């Protein structure tokens, strides 16, 4: 019923409130320089690097590594707010572990979005924001490690999403049926039936002039896939040619493999 899909909204968003201290609400009132917020230190060349690190290897293995740590922050923000999905904690123990195996990608780059506009993204809880033009500047290969991010991130914040509407579209992520090596599809498709319920009825209520929003917010998971495929031919580069660089354990096992 319609109550029961607010009472499922309203939940959803109370937990990820919770789980994610910087919110897309907080990084715009940054990026758009509000009163509710402080401005942060930008980087866009070296220097700025250097003096930002006081404010806040090689420089473009640092910074790779900076990326690296805030990805297993991301998976433990992402694994707390999984456990308050109904019905995931329930789910066969192995198919909690596949379904965010696969899924805290895809969640890291459409909440990287939220901190992201077409000039750069806000690191270290918004204090710092790192230039695009700067990233891409980095020596090969990670010079190319956050364009396709970036590229989706503006297609993606076209949409004009608010944190209500990434709770319950994350939660509906999680809940891939369709993950290989699950072994009770049925549970799974369950709640993502009435996850796809509640997040329908929130963008007609929240976004009652925005025509099929929620078509177009479905479509935007093949290029969320696309570049979790890329990103992981990327790090099988880095593993080659970089053989002194060690990946987090919790990173290692949700990248290998996919
Ligand atoms: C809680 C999900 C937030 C995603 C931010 C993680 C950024 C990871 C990266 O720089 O590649
Ligand atoms: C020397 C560290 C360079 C920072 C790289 C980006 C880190 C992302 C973050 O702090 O959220």
């Amino acid at each position: 019923e319609s109550a029961d899909l607010r009472a499922l909204a309203k939940h959803l968003y109370d937990s990820y409130i919770k789980s994610f201290p910087l919110t897309k609400a907080k990084a715009r009132a940054i990026l758009t320089g509000k009163t509710t917020d402080k401005s942060p230190f930008v980087i866009y060349d070296m220097n700025s690097l250097m003096m930002g690190e006081d404010k806040i290897k090689e420089v473009a293995i640092r910074i790779f590594q900076g990326c690296q740590f805030r990805s297993v922050e991301a998976v433990q923000e992402i694994t707390e707010y999984a456990k308050s999905i109904p019905g995931f904690v329930n789910l066969d123990l192995n198919d909690q572990v596949t379904l965010l195996k696969y899924g805290v990608h895809e969640i890291i780059y459409t909440m990287l979005a939220s901190l992201m506009n077409k000039d750069g993204v806000l690191i270290s809880e918004g204090q710092g924001f790192m230039t695009r033009e700067f990233l891409k500047s980095l020596r090969k290969p990670f010079g190319d490690f956050m364009e396709p991010k970036f590229e989706f991130a503006v297609k993606f914040n076209a949409l004009e999403l608010d944190d209500s509407d990434l709770a319950i579209f994350i939660a509906v992520i999680i809940l891939s049926g369709d993950r290989p090596g699950l072994l009770n599809v049925k549970p799974i498709e369950d709640i993502q039936d009435n996850l796809l319920q509640a997040l329908e009825l929130q963008l007609k209520l929240n976004h009652p002039e925005s025509s099929q929003l929620f078509a177009k917010l479905l479509q935007k998971m093949t290029d969320l896939r696309q570049i979790v495929t890329e990103h992981v031919q990327l790090l099988q580069v880095i593993k080659k040619t970089e053989t002194d660089m060690s990946l987090h354990p919790l990173l290692q096992e949700i990248y290998k493999d996919l």
